[PDB]
């Protein structure tokens, strides 16, 4: 009874199965795929965010040049200048007036918000997806377990056994390379840790926050000051993470496709709609009604009443139930035409019980298994006015004859009547 | 369900029409033009006497 399914990836919306074990009573399933979070493989490469030229004080010496070195901060710009008369104070303070050197020096530095406000680079591979699938299973009526999607993974929470996937539709929304901001997360090609152009984004290239190591391209470049006054002239691109900001792209969780949400929480791509899941579940047989016990429900009659051609589960449909004992009855639709509402009917001896459901066929030939009894609930339905709110129960659209039928059989009909025009003048001609 | 009618215009008499909404129970109506008084654009021109 090991109960293998096909199942679409969709995420807000019980899928009722029906366990047809031969021996004993069926039951219901109800698969609500709450969650579909991805958390994909993935790498810190580098984080980025906004320099800070956090300039050490330039030296002044008053009589003659002071060469400077390279010293090995990130971006450490350091340039010699001569020809200055630095007003500090008390007018100049040096007594030269050619000999006056300054030299400034400039490196880059991590932000404060770096640690905070940042974006983050990823390299970002395909991992394995996940769920927090609810089953108010049969008459156990609860289990929300949180389980996996590699086809051989049980997750024995409540107490039914169930293995999922592998899912078929393997788009990762997420690009190769992606970065990460806050929550707002961007498929973006970042250039590199190491080689980000000034300006451009990653102009600053952190591996992590505590890295003191980077790679800077600000294009940092360190100009005399002006007129004989202390200071320090940084000219400087503004970050490649200051635009990024304000020039940015739109973010992911607004540009995806296939229905995917985001979080800066696991790197998950929530609820992705797209495609099936071969899932398949050991039931507990305790869990099991024997045959014997549910009633059978046999000579009854199905029809709708107003059928609804639509999302809600609109559709409803009496039916005549004709039961030998009393209790209740699982229900299902094996063809997927029809979803409804009901898992499970009460029945008195042999009464009637209307159900809900919907459907996306204007002639709705579903069968409608009552607990070991199949019936045609054929009909007609009607389509509704008022389609602004979330998303459907249907979910099985497909092909849906009133100038087909005779039409086409029809216009074979033209194309029939050649090869009994000919051969015929076979026989006019012998 | 905006219930659209093309409705004769004849005062002291219901015209119970339904609403036929697909997917609950319809409703009647009972729309009785009780009064059809109009109230023309006017100018006083002058009073005689």
């Amino acid at each position: 009874y090991e109960h293998t399914a096909v199942m679409p990836n969709k995420v807000g919306i019980p899928y009722k199965a029906l366990v047809e074990r031969p021996g004993y009573a069926p039951v219901h399933l109800q698969i609500q795929l709450v969650n579909t979070r991805i958390i994909p493989s993935t790498n810190l490469e580098y984080i980025t965010c906004k320099y800070k030229t956090k300039v050490p004080s330039p030296v002044v010496k008053c009589c003659g040049a002071t060469q400077c070195t390279s010293k090995p901060h990130p971006d450490y710009q350091c340039q010699v200048f001569t020809g200055v008369y630095p007003f500090m104070w008390g007018g100049a303070y040096c007594f030269c007036d050619t000999e006056n050197t300054q030299m400034s020096e400039a490196y880059v530095e991590r932000s404060e918000e770096c640690s905070i406000d940042h974006a983050k680079a990823y390299k970002v591979h395909t991992g394995t997806v996940q769920a927090m699938v609810n089953i108010t299973y049969g008459s156990v009526s609860w289990r929300s377990a949180d389980v996996y999607v590699n086809g051989e993974t049980p997750a024995k929470i409540g107490d039914a056994k169930l293995i999922i996937g592998p899912l078929s539709s393997a788009w990762s929304p997420f690009d190769n390379k992606v970065v990460v901001y806050g929550h707002e997360v961007y498929n973006y090609d970042f250039p590199e840790y190491g080689t980000g152009k000034a300006g451009s984004f990653g102009d600053l290239q952190s591996r992590t926050s505590t890295s003191n190591d980077l790679y800077a391209n600000t294009n940092l470049k360190l100009q005399r000051p002006q007129a004989g006054i202390v200071h320090t002239p940084f000219t400087q691109a503004p970050s490649g993470f200051e635009r990024w900001k304000r020039d940015k792209g739109a973010p992911l969780n607004d540009v995806a496709p296939f229905g995917c949400s985001i979080a800066l929480e696991p790197l998950r791509a929530e609820n992705c709609a797209v495609g099936s899941i071969p899932i398949s579940i050991d039931i507990p047989d305790a869990a099991f009604t024997r045959i014997s016990e549910t009633p059978t429900v046999s000579d009854l009659e199905c029809k709708i009443t107003e059928c609804t051609y639509a999302s809600d589960f609109g559709g409803i449909a009496t039916v005549a139930y004709k039961s030998s004992k009393a209790g209740n009855c699982p229900i299902h639709s094996p063809s997927g035409v029809a979803v409804i509402k009901e898992n499970d009917v009460t029945l008195a001896e042999s009464g009637s019980f209307t159900f809900h459901f919907s459907t996306a066929n204007i002639h709705p030939a579903f069968k409608l298994q009552v607990c070991t009894s199949a019936v045609t609930c054929k009909g007609d339905c009607k389509p509704p006015k008022d389609h602004i709110v979330d998303y459907p129960a249907q979910h099985t659209e497909s092909f849906t004859w009133s100038w087909l039928k005779v039409l086409v059989g029809g216009t074979s009909a033209f194309i029939v009547l050649g090869l009994i025009a000919t051969a015929v003048v076979a026989l006019v001609l012998f």
